[PDB]
C-alpha cells in the first residue's frame, strides 16, 4: 500500500534535483542558496551523482522555510525539539519538505548552523539509514565550524562509502 514511486524530473536514485521556492525575510537570502549549493556539493564530492536546482518547474525535492506554522505537517510545536524534518522523498507532495525557522537562524553560525545542518539533512534524501556513533556529521555539531572550514571525518566516510562510489 505504498508501492507507489514515480518521478517528474530527472528521478533514478541517481540524480536528485532541490528547489527553492521560498526562503525568510530576516537574512541574505543568498546566503541561503549559496550554502545548499556549497552543501549538494559535498555529497557530489564523494559521490559520482549531479545534484542540481531548476531555476523554474518541478524538482525532486521542494525545500521551503517557515515560522510558527505552515498548514503541512500538523505544525510546529514550536522553539526546542525538532530542528528539521523530513517526510518520505518521493511522492508528489511528499518530498516539498519544509525547515523549521520557529527558531532562531544565523549565517555566522552560533546558534543552529544550517550549513553542517544541510548536509545531514540530506542524509535522509539518500535513504541513508541511522548508524551507531561513528561522529557522523549527523551527531550534534559534530564538529561545529564555519561552512568554508566545514570537514568530514574518516568515520563519516565509512558511511557513505557503503555505496563504494
Ligand atoms: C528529523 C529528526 C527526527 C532527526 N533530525 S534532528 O534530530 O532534528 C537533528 C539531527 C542532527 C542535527 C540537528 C538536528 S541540528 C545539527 C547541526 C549540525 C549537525 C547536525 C545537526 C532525523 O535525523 O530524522
Ligand atoms: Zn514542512
Ligand atoms: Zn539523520
Amino acid at each position: 500500500m505504498f508501492r507507489e514511486m514515480p518521478g517528474g524530473p530527472v528521478w533514478r536514485k541517481h540524480y536528485i534535483t532541490y528547489r527553492i521556492n521560498n526562503y525568510t525575510p530576516d537574512m541574505n537570502r543568498e546566503d541561503v542558496d549559496y550554502a545548499i549549493r556549497k552543501a549538494f556539493q559535498v555529497w557530489s564530492n564523494v559521490t559520482p551523482l549531479k545534484f542540481s536546482k531548476i531555476n523554474t518547474g518541478m524538482a525532486d525535492i521542494l525545500v521551503v522555510f517557515a515560522r510558527g506554522a505552515h498548514g503541512d505537517f500538523h505544525a510546529f510545536d514550536g522553539k526546542g525539539g525538532i530542528l528539521a524534518h523530513a517526510f518520505g522523498p518521493g511522492s508528489g507532495i511528499g518530498g516539498d519538505a519544509h525547515f523549521d525557522e520557529d527558531e532562531f537562524w544565523t549565517t555566522h553560525s552560533g546558534g543552529t548552523n544550517l550549513f553542517l545542518t544541510a548536509v545531514h539533512e540530506i542524509g535522509h534524501s539518500l535513504g541513508l539509514g541511522h548508524s551507531s556513533d561513528p561522529k557522523a556529521v549527523m551527531f550534534p555539531t559534530y564538529k561545529y565550524v564555519d561552512i568554508n572550514t566545514f570537514r568530514l571525518s574518516a568515520d563519516d566516510i565509512r558511511g557513505i562509502q557503503s555505496l563504494y562510489g
